[PDB]
């Protein structure tokens, strides 16, 4: 389908809206990220039953998490959500409305992580945090009134990456723990080998993830550009035997859509359980405009219902 | 992604009479359907009464409770083949999973009962669905409208026949890989997954469905036939579900497009890696597991609206 | 690929008038004309007899000889703008590359002259460059059709025509991006593509050229407006240039692979990173360069055959 | 469009043909695919004015090249052309019906070069022919009666790369003898990151160029799989700029595909005029079958168009 109507006056306003450029300092960017963010998540203003924020030892340092928990009950499900921004910006704030919606239309807890950002801390720094945020979930499942059995990952963009990643690790650690994937637009290759979509929908126009934002955000993450080769960071280019069962959201006009739908591709070529959907009509990072994006509001509803059934397992 | 694997395996393995190919779907259908081993808490047939007489329709309850939300369901078959029978595995799981009271109709079947045969009935069953809410124990303000391929088709034109007479009992509507357009105006996919190596749904079988269906070519032309032509304006919100390797695909996708157009909230989602009619192989493929668990839940929230 | 960078910096500078529109169109070709700056041997305007009077044609004679090989060309402008003038650049340098005599046909404009005014003065063209050969100095078993747009659809619906008298002078035709339906059946390209954003071949120009060339609507059910749903058996060797930002782009390779279907040979190319019309901006844009290359040489060998 | 009609057929007839397997010796592939070839090459019975061979000096020895010339004259066009086959199969042999039909059609003087094969002369062995074959052509103009300043590169396949290396060689040298470059859908990514085409168009169905192929290709083409980085094996990874222009020939069936049509870009991005066009409803190496398919012969004439105006410049 062509570009929504009301998704073309959405990016209509964000392009005199303070554009990127190359040279911009991180902490302005971060900036802008956050207040443009919370503007949709007031818009949203989900309800939660119980909501609190936690710290998790990790092999970097102390991690904050933030415990969403929509319903009483000892054993519920859990999801361990990984918000995007690159790996360089956003938070458990950026993606607090997301989350509260998971929560009430799943039923699990989920636990969104505020792993560390590039270029302050680069990889492997956010996907160390990751799995030990992860791990730790289900090492106090007791304490979070959760069942070990049934935990999830999920995460959008730069998070969908940081969720695939932290299933191949437990995978490789031969751990259980991980019962179900959900990668929201992932970003799977982090070289710069080219796909048709991330040339065809990468250009000033589309705004939210352009060529310029995408090698900037690559210089954030790696020490040293051959860090990317990594399965690690790029999971597309790992093992993918043996790993929970997958569902691929990917946007029609979104530079990563190629990728995603090649890793659920992949996966089912190793005997993976593994879906991929493509929402048309809309750009990357559209679940995050669910108050106003129809197609948000569906892709919220079909990933909690996916997680709540376990659908593709 | 490529077709996924299993469906190849599938797929490789797979002037008739009517009669002849109904009894050979019939039989296809019900090896998925006891594959499926689905439980449901309630199940009974009914007799709708409706304009061409008795209507029957399948009564799947998941729960106890009054006032539960609705959904009236239209199996797929190509307007000429298929029955409650055929699809009650989708439906006792679609039930399960929404909590809502499933209604199957057995829709009049061409070419015995040609158009608008099937879409009258498909417009009595949801009407009566709404008119006696009360003794189906379900809410008459919560009612949805599904099916899959011809069935979808009717779902859709259920909706438009529902505002044409200003009724307003049509809230939410769910098109599964549809038939929205029933003329022969080729479109890229129709033509490009239609040939004999898709089996499914080809070229010729596509061809036979449409000279079974309508007494005459130009009945095609109907907004009742071919929904894309209608007026979409003033219509329930919808979600359409295609498939990445379906010949109508692309009507699919221009359906849910021109429903936006006409100011009505609409998504279209793709399933890569599977064929037109994926959703009823569930039990062995996980895109039709995925697709029932979207579409219960896009019910049970009224997702797009 | 994406849009060719020098394409977007080019849009981005970019109940009318007919007329105004016209002198528009017209002051913006001869920008394009005057880049080319394309020499040729030998040019003059003739005055074809057609069955609604006088038909303005132009002789582009690129070298000396009897029995050369004859291209007939249709210019676009969406059947309402354009003239022999606007395409001169297109015609001097095809004539120069295939060494064919190209003979451009100024056919009647809608909406004083509606379908199908334009179709019979095509066919009338045509027909009279097949009996005069011999004062155009061309052979006469060596005639070739070619236009762009609606150009493309004439000398599609020419071809036709020529096929339905039984006549057997048309012996190639290049049809470059054709409108082959103009109905409103959409396709994919056709809502994907005619954004305002894309300017040359808005949604809302089509719906323009359409209520200006037809009397009525139900007239573009005709073969000779809509020639993809014209019988196509027995018709000549054909080359369709698609461009990729096309609204007419999924039509345009549907025509090719319907002849293909009814034996006919036939080839779909499609040019990557541009727009309908770029053709015209070939002193500008590389592809142009290439697509009249690619059209010169096929007609001189007539490749597809 | 769908595959031409005619296409199905002759897939079906090599779908029981001797098929191929990973674990075949090399001396059965190069014999069948000499033998297939030949059929063809028959079947076509192309004319030529005047033909010989010829042996270049190279930096590894001897390499043999056929001179197809069509007409007479001191200071014809030239077209230096590289037969595909993987970097494994092929010859002069096989490909001299497209050579003949080239020459004839472009009026210039066609010079078809039989560079080395793997796996016996591992990358960059033929790399470094296919620029010394060049480059002798340059260099012996007067010999072979032709202009030292109107030499084109070409070639199909692992030979669209090896035209496309052999124009950055001679770019990175500071060198002006490669004037225009057309590549017939050529590998330019030698590595195993995907793109959707690769995946899409390479299973067994389609028979002439399948994932196992290769996968087989690469293992005999390289000594070891990092050598796929290099800019001379994978050219979508070079510097683009100041290259010739350039024609890009795609099928729409092709593995290769969508890195054919992201070359083109790439070389746009970088100011050098390109041109990609798609020829719909055919496979990988269908100009090889243009005796049968009408697509074969319309590309035979275009690209020998383009190399006689040079129309992209």
């Amino acid at each position: 389908m062509p570009l929504s109507p009301i998704l073309r006056q959405i990016l209509q306003q964000l392009a005199a809206q303070l554009q990127f450029r190359p040279d911009m300092d991180v902490k302005t960017v971060r900036e802008q990220f956050e207040k443009s963010s919370l503007i949709l998540v007031k818009m949203a203003n989900e309800p939660i039953h119980r909501v609190e924020d936690i710290t998790i030892p990790g092999r970097g340092g102390p991690i904050r998490a933030r415990v969403y928990r929509p319903r009483d009950g000892e054993r519920l499900p859990a999801v361990v959500y990984y918000h995007g921004g690159g790996f360089v910006l956003g938070s458990v704030e950026t993606h607090d409305h997301v989350c509260r919606r998971l929560a009430n239309l799943s039923g699990a807890v989920v636990v969104s992580v505020d792993y560390r950002l590039a270029p302050e801390h680069k990889f492997p720094a956010a996907v160390e945090d990751a799995y030990d945020a992860a791990k730790w979930v289900a090492d106090n499942y007791d304490k979070l009134g959760v069942d070990n059995g049934k935990i999830a990952v999920a995460g959008d963009s730069a998070g969908g990456n940081l969720a695939a990643v932290t299933a191949i690790m437990a995978r490789d650690r031969g751990e259980s723990f991980v019962k179900y994937q959900v990668l929201i637009y992932p970003a799977v290759n982090l070289t710069g080998s080219p796909t048709v979509s991330r040339v065809e929908y990468s250009g000033p126009e589309y705004v939210i993830l352009t060529a310029d934002l995408m090698a900037w955000f690559g210089r954030q993450y790696f020490s040293k550009p051959q860090d990317a080769l990594s399965p690690y960071a790029s999971p597309i280019f790992a093992d993918l035997s043996n790993l929970p069962p997958a569902l691929v959201i990917t946007a029609e006009y979104d530079p990563l859509r190629d990728e995603g739908e090649l890793y659920a591709h992949l996966l089912k070529t190793r005997g993976v359980r593994a879906v991929a959907v493509r929402y048309n009509g809309v750009i990357h990072g559209f679940v995050n405009f669910y108050p106003i994006l129809e197609e948000g509001r569906e892709a919220v509803s079909q990933i909690a219902a996916s997680i709540k059934s376990m659908a593709v397992a």
